Order: structure tokens, then C-alpha cells, then sequence
């Protein structure tokens, strides 16, 4: 879903706060014809890859509007007000494993009017969860 590399210094060390376990069928973009049905915050939208699910949507009559849409995992799925809409599930990392992902950003997957002819990324700020810290120490990196 967009996530290329990192940009650091040399001597940055990387390292995951908190990841998300996420299904087969998880897509953060939502479908660009909700999309276009919105018309107050409107989430951005992205052609989803095949057999995913897009990103959970509701439309609710707000304030006198007829199609303003409501998604889950917001604002971020880390600090999201109810983890059980939110597709991204919070996991420790078991016994030699990696980590689950970084808790994705789904307001910046694709653009605001993405159709079916994008595909479904998101921007590298979107990914949080992590941090970053330098290992140099009497001019030695520590090492474990």
C-alpha cells in the first residue's frame, strides 16, 4: 500500500512503537463511487487490488447535508475512538516474528477523487507507529 523506504541518517536506527495486523481483504482506499456520492468530508479514494475489501464508509445526515460520510479508523487507527470498526488490529509481535505494519494513515491513501484507473497507495507520511533513534556511543554503534 505505498510503502517504499525510509529516508534517514547513517547511523538512524528504526524502530515500530505499535503494529497492526491486518486480512487478506483489508484495503485502506475507499470506493471512488462513495467517494463521489460524498460530498462533505469526503474520504479519498483508490481503486482497490482484487478480493479487498475498501475502506469502511457510512453516510449519515449531518447538519443539513444528505450525503456527509462518516469512515472508520479516524483520526489515525492507532488513537481511532473504537479499534472494532477500524480494519487495522493492534497484535504484539510474537516469538520470532516481524512486525504486523505500521498503522496506516487511511485519509492519505490516494487522492481526494481517485477513480478505478489509479491504483490504491498511500503517501509515506500516512505509515506512523514509528520512531526512529541513533546507536553511536563512544564513537561505537551498540549492538545486541
Amino acid at each position: 500500500y505505498g510503502f517504499n523506504n525510509f529516508n534517514l541518517s547513517s547511523h538512524s536506527v528504526v524502530y515500530s512503537r505499535y503494529c497492526f495486523s491486518v486480512n487478506n481483504t483489508f484495503c485502506p482506499c475507499a470506493k471512488p463511487s462513495f467517494a463521489s456520492s460524498c460530498k462533505s468530508h469526503k474520504p479519498p479514494s483508490a481503486s482497490c487490488p482484487i478480493g479487498t475489501n475498501y475502506r469502511s464508509c457510512e453516510s449519515t445526515t449531518v447538519l443539513d447535508h444528505t450525503d456527509w460520510c462518516r469512515c472508520s479508523c479516524l483520526p489515525d487507527p492507532i488513537t481511532a475512538y473504537d479499534p472494532r470498526s477500524c480494519s487495522q488490529k493492534k497484535s504484539l509481535v510474537g516469538v520470532g516474528e516481524h512486525c504486523a505494519g505500521f498503522g496506516v494513515d487511511e485519509e492519505k491513501c490516494g487522492v481526494l477523487d481517485g477513480s478505478y484507473n489509479v491504483s490504491c497507495l498511500c503517501s509515506t507520511d500516512a505509515f506512523l507507529g514509528w520512531s526512529y533513534d541513533t546507536c553511536v556511543s563512544n564513537n561505537r554503534c551498540n549492538i545486541f
